């Protein structure tokens, strides 16, 4: 499978979206699993999930790697509400556009916030909920905030450069030797190609700070069977938020990988793929 | 499979064991997995692991449910050293007696301590290491100690009764409705049948308090791939000890079940069986 | 100072209170400090705070040891709302009755919940806020719940006896040797003298479970300078709730005593008195 | 009091120190309190503790602000052992040189490690032990390591500049507006004046990594009454290490300041001074 061969576009009309263009990558034909990416500069569906799409399609799922509004090849946008909620509406727009009745959701950090808000706003349209270091969930009990990777996400947004990109990825990833030229260049190109996305993010950040993403008080509403994953060494969203989900969501479990940063799905792809597919099939 | 049909005995001679009788239950013929039980009154191999032996044998393993010295049908004993270490020597005695070169180990609480000490003392004789709320690991950062279930373990040892047994199990188990007459009676009978085991445990407790079981300082020596499980609601060994293992063992992961007490293998048998078999095969 | 010599009554009329009788013990004449007790059977103002009233009066404060509605010598009551909120209204009733414009509040567990709700409902009527293991604050990230001491509080409410009282105090207190006959008898007598209080508590518990006391989502509203204390070995309200306050209240500090249960003010009276008086004077 | 007017030198001869020059600042004449600084580039006794020396001398203590070997005006040095232990020997050398029989110790981060090692090696020569975010204590249960401020400490050591210094202080301090030119310049000058100190630190870092400073396993030996302080927002040494001390030292308490980074003594000087003096007098 390739980015090019799986690349699709769809216009959406959900709420304050009107004929809004969403880019995604799709493969397979079984039950739908929608995978949702983080919010750093240059993030997108394909580069975040390319280590996953194949095993999941192989296991029989239809996989959709969605670009959130204001990321990668989806339309530019300035948000006045918390990103998790706006992205969730986009997911629902996408699903109605494609005649998808229920989907499983997978999401890291911002995409986790996205998945969380979707489960809350639309409980009839979700199957299983899968979270990797989901953002949004308020103050840590242990981590000073803003987290190390958050500060770097904002620095990169405001003063983009290959050098600052590398610094940021070095913090995202436990194993530094995973930071190949290819990974860097791929991020650099998404950054270079849509400079408007950066300015828009910082604007949206001002209109609705991360403090407003916090959906903790509503976790008890979630009736989705939930799989929570964390990297032990995640410098982007702190590990004790994993405990907070486990205590507050009715039917949750938590899996924490050693020697893993903010991209469990990428840094521990094989075991990640095994646990989540097993969960999707059997939980 | 039944207790009776799988029941075996073997004499061991490792260190301060001489012709010491160990009871176990065995089934299957593939790679050996030795499962090790907790230390409460009436604990034993078969009643702790009967929800596991079948799926594991079905997956191709040879499973051995071992009674630790001074439990169930294994010989009575008074220990002057920490139980985790003495039990580990017994496991090695058992393996040499049966011509087993390497085994996978599964152990909850005391059996976890057992598995930990075995991996440390005999790294050439272990494959994979599997821990469910392992005891021994020193002070909690959050839980006052002795833990709630520990106090009840000692109360039951000293004043045994069906009523105190029920109180203890009510604390061990998240879901109270799992405490059937059958479960109670089975524990009551192991208690009633070997009263010497109780007096011996309290004696051993005095000669080597739980404070001496702590092997934390040596966790870095463990080269076994490690799977750590915890119940979120474990009132016997606290959850933050799961973090301590994840940070200190080189190649570990942690899985925490919601709505689960001190017996993950029993309260969440299906998912437990799936995760550990997958881990044994693929990690 | 004695219970008898300081004993006062006042009728209150705040909201769903009409000519409601509140017992308190008062001494000193300076700035008012109102001290509020926990919710176990037999709790009351004087026996909870008798190690404190003297040093605080000596430091120049006017001290009021209040019995909450449905405790000790205050009127019996059946509550349909969360106790923290109803007690707070009682405090405001008491202050209006006595022409007190602002008070400092001190409260452990239920009394902490009380102090929290008061600061939220009436920010113009509080000076400094002092909390010792305040209840109410939702799920722990580490402690299974109900906490050990909560279960014992409910057992004692439902089957009152001197023996169960002793068991409960043994869990409340780190140092067991502090559990003198005098302490036990004093609690036994408050229990024996107002049996209606017990039945009423369990009734109120049913109408508004502890789950409804949780005021976490509103902590950011509190503008009071806040002093949080915890016993490290508190088996009643878990220690990580202390972190939750420190991160969520604007101007807070946290002090944790070693070898201390659920009554810091009693078990570590001298240092407790020194820290809080210093805080009242200088913070 | 000024740096210049309090500035003293003393040669020491303890172990692998021979006629080794130690700079300190001293004022007052009562019981000795020795204050020990952190290990970042440019750290020293006077600039770390100038907000403290006055109130402590005013309270009647003799205060000694010691420069550790290889810092500020003390002799340059390359260490092959963990810094906490070598600094402790220097403190003992200093005390024997000045005919000081017992001292109270105050130390943040590296100086905390220093104070810890001193209490362990020389229990007859310490009074009270005071720790502010002490380094050395092994892995965090929550914080990825190296901590954010550690990475910056090493960056500054290796590529010193005013700009990197500012970045580092911005991480050390909760309130950014405390980073005046004066503070920056003072650090820049200690850096510029003794470039050998930087190269030596990195060399010593290689010979004895921070991993070897960990004295956790020996905390139970400490019989000093202990006061532990932490900033809630400390990005240099993580907050849960404060819990680890509280559970492992026999007679400890913990005080955590809100809105405080790695220098509690400086960022919250007034309350810091009040708590520690009160502790020194009364605990
Ligand atoms: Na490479
Ligand atoms: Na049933
Ligand atoms: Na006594
Ligand atoms: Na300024």
């Amino acid at each position: 499978l390739t980015e090019s061969s799986t690349s699709k576009f769809v216009k959406i009309n959900e709420k304050g979206f009107s004929d809004f263009n969403i880019h995604y990558n799709e493969a397979g034909n079984g039950e739908t699993v929608i995978m949702l990416h983080g919010g750093g500069p240059g993030a997108g569906g394909w580069s975040n999930y390319y280590r996953n799409v194949g095993p999941f399609v192989d296991a029989g799922y239809r996989v959709i790697l969605k670009d959130s509004p204001g990321f990668n090849k989806s339309d530019a946008v300035v948000m006045d509400e918390q990103r998790g909620l706006v992205n969730a509406r986009a997911v629902k727009g996408l699903m109605d556009a494609l005649d998808i009745d229920r989907a499983h959701l997978v999401g890291n950090a911002m995409g986790g916030a996205t998945a969380l808000n979707f489960a809350l706003e639309y409980p009839d349209r979700i199957g299983k909920l899968i979270l990797m270091g989901p953002g949004g969930l308020g103050p840590s009990m242990f981590a000073p905030m803003p987290m190390e990777g958050i500060k770097l996400l904002f620095k990169l947004y405001a003063e983009p450069s290959y050098e600052t990109l590398k610094q940021m990825l070095q913090v995202f990833l436990y194993d530094q030797s995973l930071i190949t030229e290819e990974l860097l260049q791929g991020r650099w190109e998404a950054i270079q190609r849509q400079p408007e996305h950066l300015k828009n993010f910082l604007i949206s950040a001002q209109k609705a700070p991360l403090s407003t993403w916090d959906v903790t008080a509503r976790l008890g509403e979630i009736k989705a069977k939930t799989f929570i994953t964390w990297g032990r060494d995640d410098r982007f969203v702190p590990l004790d938020h994993g405990l907070k989900l486990l205590w507050n969501i009715d039917d949750a479990r938590l899996h924490v990988f050693s020697k893993c940063g903010a991209w469990a799905q990428w840094e521990h792809a094989d075991e990640f793929n095994r646990l989540v597919i097993d969960f999707l099939r059997h939980a």
